[PDB]
């Protein structure tokens, strides 16, 4: 008695003249005539539009209560059916890449980038998987798990060749949680300066996850590495997505990063609680704490140990910061080195540019990081563009020294009155009292990397 | 033949009227007359007056050579002779007079900003002092290094011990005050602490033993569970009997990477006492408050130090905090320091000559991160030149000290420069535009840009 849909045939109801429909479970529900509804107006409920309700659930878990459930099933009208997952290449490089939930925002559909709508990314610590950023450079690899094989080598080690039941089963399994952030993160605020090359972030370029996995230490140790090398040694990576000349995705980290305990560099098959996403990487990726989201390689296929960085395009020519002198003519990738440790960061997700707040109170609400394992010891909020300021609240809990993989989140509740403009800023500092630069200008770069001057919102309140 | 003088009788006779007086060696000379014949002009060589040439001669090795030295021994006047709570100062060793004093008792002060980056090394007179409280007489021969803590064997260590039991290590190594650059602070709104300029820096080679070597050595072990720190005490005291302290997180104590020392060596020479004799702890790429002079004690101990400098100071606070609101258990003490730089020539108010500039400064970052580049503007920060980074890599993590940088532009006659440099860490730390959004009511933590304006000769 009740019609079945396929999860793209829900997929094209995200609108009220198209009638809105969303997913729970197995069923599927018109909630076009409960959007007007909604506590606290349609704004959050729309971003479900045409998708699962599961990561929203995630964020906000009042929705698995009864009472809530109750309610939507008064807007049921149907149930999903088996998505078949078909013959690669006929119809096109892209065809065999996984579905994603269409409330991300995409900037790049072929390769897939998209980010999380910016007032989600801080309601909860760990980002629901559905809506966890992804950074893709090429095709996302289909991968049959009992014939993957992850092989390590390289001088002073043998030559592996470990199954994914292997990887699980020989290797004691650490979980390490851990903040993914793009150098590319906020790059729009580098293009109003001026125009850069790359993908056209906002302020969701990162996204955080419980990993679990193989430490790299023990895989290496047990190929027979020794704990440390003298001189500069690295650790390379390389995926099993390539470019149709065949070059696949690569790059690396110090060696000694690669083999300290507390550095928890990760072989993770896990994310969430769950097996890897394919966009993420299934069924094996790096997970680097503390460093740039290049490094850590999804789609693992090989780790190998070299005297030299990684000879990979991303690794020599790309994901590097330059004077803001330097302009396309000039630029010269062997003047720097290549973005391991990021900088502190910190953004406001709630409220949003240009919206008209009830006068009041307001909760200001945001995210706050470090790259190598240093903390946020402070994030100060100004609602009067950089003038004063006030000491936000640290959510969460600490982490030991030195390993602060995780962001901070935060919130500040103050007092905004009726017919003013905002402009609220944050800015964070972190356990080594490094901080954020004032303005974009001076740190502009030809490729918008590395966007880390102070996040501005502007915001009026209404009457 | 020749009327022996101390070295204060000396810095007695520092102008015309009283004569200018130097030394090098044991000898005294009167170059009042010699000043106006100097090459280059009489500025450079009056900051050694009523003093030492020594350092100079270190800043400026052509002055090494034999018509300096022949031309110098015409002027000879003499020769060098050796040598109560009421003035608990009374003891404090003789500095040279050409520092920068920003309090005497008791004695801080930084050398003049112009000879900062003229050398990688600073040489030992010249580098900055931060003294808390009076100096320390200590006899070498009983001196006694004590080292304690749960789960290790009490040490009682002479100074010989200290140098035969660990292998020597030798750690090149710049030390930076919390306040360096509080002066750019006061401008915006006044506040407490000594009013340094931007010579609260200084770099050396250190030699001792590796404090890890010591630790090990008493039984600890490489790791603790949990949280634990190492203590220091200093041989200086306050008149009530608490001693200057501080402490560091155990992990970086043991740390083999870290490069902590308990230094008996400064530059090759024992350690002056200024700077700590007979030992000082040596915490690379931390504040200089860390780094305990005159070390009688080192303890581990689950809690941080309870002295009062490493609770009650030495942290950084919102802009908003003010004196009736700042609450220490607010903030983390100060470790690592974040990437800092200054231009240390041309100096602020200078008229230089049309024609060529050469721009020279220092940059640093804290936790051994290497600085990659330093930007330089001539139009108060609205474009900017990348400059040439001078120095030795060094191993990544371990870039304890700093980066001299320089870069040439060609000024035009009649013009006024507002010269900015900025500098980029291996974290791709960068530093802040402006002095207002770090203030802090204690003036630490000063790393927004250094602006330094000037005018040429038209
Ligand atoms: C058709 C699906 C949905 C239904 C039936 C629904 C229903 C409800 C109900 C009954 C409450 C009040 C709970 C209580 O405290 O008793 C609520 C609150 C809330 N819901 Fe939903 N919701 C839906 C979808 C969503 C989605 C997709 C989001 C986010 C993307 C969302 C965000 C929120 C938020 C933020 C609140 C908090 C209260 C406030 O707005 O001030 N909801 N929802
Ligand atoms: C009585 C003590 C001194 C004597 C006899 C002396 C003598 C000289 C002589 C002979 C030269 C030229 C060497 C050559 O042939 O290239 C010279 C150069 C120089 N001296 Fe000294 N000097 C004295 C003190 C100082 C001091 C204390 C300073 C530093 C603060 C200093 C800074 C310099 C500099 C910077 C130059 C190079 C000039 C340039 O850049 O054009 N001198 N001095
Ligand atoms: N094999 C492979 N790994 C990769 C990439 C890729 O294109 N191919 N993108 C990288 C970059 S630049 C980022 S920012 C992260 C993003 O990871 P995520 O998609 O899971 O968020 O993956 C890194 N790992
Ligand atoms: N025992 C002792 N150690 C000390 C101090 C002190 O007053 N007493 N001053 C500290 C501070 S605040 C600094 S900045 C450095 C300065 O070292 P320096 O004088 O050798 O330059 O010493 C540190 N070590
Ligand atoms: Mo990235
Ligand atoms: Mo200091």
């Amino acid at each position: 008695s009740y019609p079945e849909y396929t999860r793209e045939e829900v997929g094209r109801h995200r609108s009220p003249e198209e009638r809105v429909w969303v997913t729970h479970g197995t069923d599927v529900f018109d909630v076009t005539d409960f959007v007007e509804l909604h506590p606290g107006g349609p704004d959050k409920i729309l971003l479900a539009a045409g998708g699962a309700l599961e990561p929203f659930w995630a964020l906000y878990a009042v929705h698995g209560e009864p009472h809530v459930l109750e309610l939507l099933q008064q807007y049921k009208v149907g149930e999903l059916s088996p998505d078949e997952a078909p013959a690669p290449d006929a119809q096109d490089p892209f065809a065999g890449d996984p579905p994603r939930h269409p409330g991300l925002r995409v900037n790049s559909q072929k390769p897939f980038n998209a980010e999380p709508p910016a007032e989600l990314l801080a309601e909860r610590f760990l980002t629901p998987n559905e809506l966890f950023f992804t950074r893709n450079h090429l095709p996302v690899p289909a991968v049959e798990p009992s014939s993957y094989r992850l092989r390590v080598d390289g001088p002073g080690g043998g030559t592996l060749s470990l199954s994914l039941a292997e990887l699980r089963s020989r290797f004691p399994k650490h979980e390490v949680t851990a903040t993914l952030q793009c150098a590319g993160n906020r790059r729009s605020e580098m293009s109003r300066v001026r125009p850069v090359k790359g993908l056209p972030w906002d302020i969701g370029a990162i996204s955080t996850a419980r990993w679990g996995g193989a430490r790299l230490r023990d895989v290496l140790l047990h190929a027979g590495f020794p704990e440390e090398l003298q001189g500069e040694w690295h650790v390379c990576f390389e995926g099993l997505d390539a470019d149709p000349g065949g070059a696949p995705y690569g790059a690396s980290i110090p060696y000694g990063r690669a083999l300290s305990p507390a550095a928890d560099v990760l072989l993770a098959y896990e994310m969430n609680g769950t097996e890897l996403p394919r966009d993420h990487g299934f069924p094996v990726r790096v997970v680097v704490p503390g460093v740039v989201g290049a490094r850590s390689v999804k789609w693992l296929r090989r780790v190998a140990v070299s005297p030299d960085e990684s000879p990979s395009h991303w690794q020599q020519n790309d994901y590097k910061g330059f004077s803001p002198c330097v302009d396309w003519d000039t630029v010269d990738y062997r003047t720097a080195p290549a973005i391991q440790e990021l900088p502190v960061q910190s953004a406001v997700t709630q409220p949003r540019p240009g919206a008209a707040v009830p006068p009041g109170e307001l909760t200001v609400k945001g995210y706050a990081w470090s790259g190598g394992g240093r903390e946020v010891v402070r994030v100060d909020v100004s609602l009067d563009g950089g003038r004063t300021w006030k000491v936000a609240r640290l959510m969460g809990d600490k982490a030991p020294p030195g390993r602060a993989w995780a962001w901070a989140l935060w919130e500040l509740t103050v007092p905004v009155e009726a017919g003013t403009e905002l402009e609220i800023v944050c800015k964070a500092v972190d356990s080594s009292y490094n901080v954020q630069p004032d303005s974009v200008a001076p740190i502009w770069n030809l490729r918008g990397v590395l966007s880390t001057a102070w996040h501005r919102v502007r915001v009026s309140v209404q009457d």
